[PDB]
């Protein structure tokens, strides 16, 4: 049966990302120091002005305004008509630093209380959906042919949205392809269109889905040529669904960026991809969504529950059976279970937290040890 | 078959509600002067301070600094021991003002791209998912018996977060409820665990679904007693999921306080709120998500889905052309459909956005000619 779904995605450089990328370049550099910082640390940023505003707990010393400043320059925001200057914005800072002052550490209680999901899918190759997959997969596209010489006419902010049909689970093409970039005021609109076209919408969407009938919508309503914090406003944790799973699987609040492993909201979230994910890998279902709970100051998580949607190859009560026996859900097991103590954030604060391999939570090493205590199979 | 799930809520003065609210509150009193106002104010809370920002475009004048303090008067944060003084604490704003410079408006387009989901469920009265609806009554509880003198040694900061077991689509009673409330050093927290059960968690929760097995934590850390923005750090767009359906439905990126209805990001929403919880009063299904997308500068969503989970009482393809004749889903039709153009929008800002009644995307005054469409039925 026919049904649409659509998911969006937007680049480094896109104003909330820039304030995603920007926490989590400091909460990198404090871990680099003290790998067992506390850190939440929100930013908001608009048209001259980056505010970086946290409470931190560490040794670290860290300069917060060099911190910025690369950051920004990394992303290309360099000159006054671009929208803003890396080396000329403002950078504020609110932290508020404190100095660090049960029998088994593992067994310490959970930070806040929460809900997160986890989701995997056979649709791709990295068990991620598909939509998301390829629009994360265009946003980066453009960052890339910006950055290497290719098209270095287009400037660092674009969003990108991609709109896919499916019969019963199966996806049967591409309906919708929106791509809007930021670019200088020398190219102009047909030539700009040619260009994301040959360069970044044809080598990354599947010739296969693509049709006559596609609807591509390059720069719709034209010149995009300010963009980034001028004349708009980003702050840290609204790219939630696109960090995510472009709104094919669910949510609890939580944002990412900016908060150090101890934060459940992360955490948790990280550790259930991974369940997931080994249990797809496994062969054990063809999709499945996991939502994990906690409690303030309990370490086993309030609740598990696995969906696998019609689509388990052993019973699910017999799932979430092997869900607890291979996995450490308590807030210090995910820590280690997934050895998080490491500055490897900033990475993830652009193109999508999931469906990237060498990150820890997307490793299938669980895989074998799934399926043969699935019964055997 | 057995599955548990979660959901969280928070009160106005925790601190990204704080935020939600003071938006909300700058984008009524511009919509008092000026119902055309484009709006999209961004809040930022931490201990001292407030920074309001935005880009606005209007004829109206508003004092945002009036605005702010009587906002954070009303959520009842008033002097330094509670940890943030309303009347001393900092407003900065940075709102960039703009003044205001096709055949039939309603073809309009859309501001930007973006996805929405709405949802529906004969779970409750209100035809909301019962453990949001659950989590918002406990938090609301707390700062009604707050307010009206019955319990005034509690302070305004306060999270919730209850848990629900169903069998097959079936509510059988909650699990476990966790509460915790700031509260002032007057009080200490043997008594306080009787007051929150006596006062907020008994005339709340319907006993039928609690048990002799309900694990309830009722402030597991103890002692909280300084909160809000003290120490803390709060951002509009943060509790998304709460403001939602806690996680049952899905969620496209997008924040709803401090935008003004020509954003689909809130509107749409809203309207899929109206579409999905008029198919389940009409008794088309018992359960119904939709997705709508948008493309910047195209009138027409570019894809509607219908999910009502084996739960139909009409085929699928029926229900969506019924979507479609009752439902004018352009952004400016949506406008038209559910009259937004008024100041309506500070009191979305704390208890859910939705399952409340009095909201315009709330009523069900499309019921009968959907279901008389639907065939005759
Ligand atoms: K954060
Ligand atoms: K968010
Ligand atoms: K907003
Ligand atoms: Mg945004
Ligand atoms: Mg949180
Ligand atoms: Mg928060
Ligand atoms: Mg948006």
């Amino acid at each position: 049966a026919k049904h649409l779904f659509t998911s969006e995605s937007v680049s480094e450089g896109h104003p909330d990302k820039i304030a995603d990328q920007i926490s989590d370049a400091v909460l990198d550099a404090i871990l680099e120091q003290d790998p067992k910082a506390r850190v939440a640390c929100e930013t908001y940023v608009k048209t001259g002005m980056v505010l970086v505003g946290g409470e931190i707990t560490t040794s670290a010393w860290v300069d917060i305004e060099e911190i910025t400043r690369n950051t920004v320059r990394e992303i290309g925001y360099v000159h006054s008509d671009m929208g803003f200057d890396a080396n000329s914005c403002a950078v504020l800072s609110a932290i508020g630093k404190q100095s660090p002052d049960r029998a088994d550490p593992l067994e310490q209680g959970a930070g806040d209380q929460g809900l997160m999901f986890g989701y995997a899918t056979n649709e791709t190759d990295v068990l991620m959906p598909a939509p998301i997959t390829y629009a994360h997969r265009l946003v980066q596209r453009q960052a890339e042919v910006r950055k290497n010489g290719t098209l270095p006419w287009l400037r660092p902010d674009a969003k990108s949205q991609v709109t896919f049909q499916y019969d019963d689970g199966k996806i049967v093409g591409i309906d919708a392809v929106v791509l809007s970039t930021q670019h200088s005021e020398e190219i102009d609109q047909k030539s700009l269109q040619e260009a994301v076209m040959e360069e970044i919408i044809k080598p990354i969407l599947p010739a296969e889905w693509l049709t006559s009938a596609t609807k591509f919508f390059i720069n719709p309503t034209g010149r995009f040529v300010i963009g980034g914090p001028m004349g708009d406003c980003g702050l840290t944790g609204r790219k939630i669904i696109v960090d995510t799973y472009g709104g094919m699987a669910r949510h609890g609040g939580g944002a990412f960026s900016g908060k150090d492993p101890s934060k459940v909201d992360r955490s948790a979230a990280y550790a259930a991809r991974y369940v997931a994910k080994n249990i797809v890998a496994a062969g054990l279902a063809d999709r499945c969504e996991i939502q994990v709970s906690y409690a303030i100051g309990v370490a086993e998580p309030t609740s598990i529950m696995v969906e696998t949607f019609g689509t388990e190859k052993v019973p699910s009560e017999q799932l979430t059976l092997l869900v607890r026996e291979f996995f450490d859900l308590r807030p210090y097991g995910l820590i280690q279970m997934l050895d998080l103590l490491h500055p490897i954030y900033k990475e993830t604060a652009a193109y999508g937290h999931f469906g990237r391999e060498h990150f820890p939570w997307e490793k299938t090493d669980k895989a074998q040890l799934l399926r043969d205590a699935a019964g055997l199979k």
